[PDB]
């Protein structure tokens, strides 16, 4: 092992991110990208200009369980191919912010009963699972949380640590 992502999650900010169906999850981990509202969109380039490593760690609502967690490569940015988001209904292309570049670390599942004994201080000590979208998760309860996910072996953080 767990040594090179303790590496990468040192000095890291962590941010809950909540994805509405499993399907936008399965792009992300496809692609590498994630996209945000607005609001959420200018909190995470704030934090990624701010931390040598800006964590997003994601839940599909009523999923009971995150599926995974990835480490921002880039800064918003427009323009790009478009991406194929499940959006919901009455949600157009036009509302969404720019697109993150991300890098994942971890792509397996943790159920939200294996995190019980994690609160976040940053949401009123409440359990980590608990928490809107872009709710920021205070850094020592995010390490720990992150090292709770089974180790992911299909992943080389080598060529991640290079990026920061
Ligand atoms: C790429 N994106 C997935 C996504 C979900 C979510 O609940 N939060 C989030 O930051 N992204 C499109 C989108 C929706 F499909 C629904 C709400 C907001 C947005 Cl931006």
């Amino acid at each position: 092992g767990t040594s090179k992502l303790k590496y990468v999650l040192q000095d890291a900010r962590f941010f809950l991110i909540k994805s509405n169906n499993h399907e936008n999850v399965s792009l992300a981990k496809a692609k590498g990208v994630w996209s945000t509202l607005p609001v959420n969109e200018k909190k995470l380039n704030l934090a990624f200009r701010s931390a040598r490593s800006v964590i997003l760690i994601f839940s599909v609502r009523e999923s009971g369980k995150f599926q995974g967690f990835a480490r921002l490569s880039s800064e918003s940015h427009h323009g790009g191919s478009p991406i194929h988001w499940v959006l919901p209904a009455g949600m157009s292309a036009k509302m969404l912010g720019g697109v993150f570049k991300i890098d994942w670390i971890c792509r397996r599942e943790l159920p939200f009963t294996k995190s019980a004994h994690l609160t976040n201080p940053w949401n009123e000590h409440k359990p980590v699972k608990i928490g809107r979208d872009g709710q920021e998760i205070e850094l020592e309860c995010g390490t720990q949380l992150c090292l709770l996910f089974p180790p992911d072996e299909s992943i080389d953080l080598y060529q991640v640590i290079h990026k920061m």
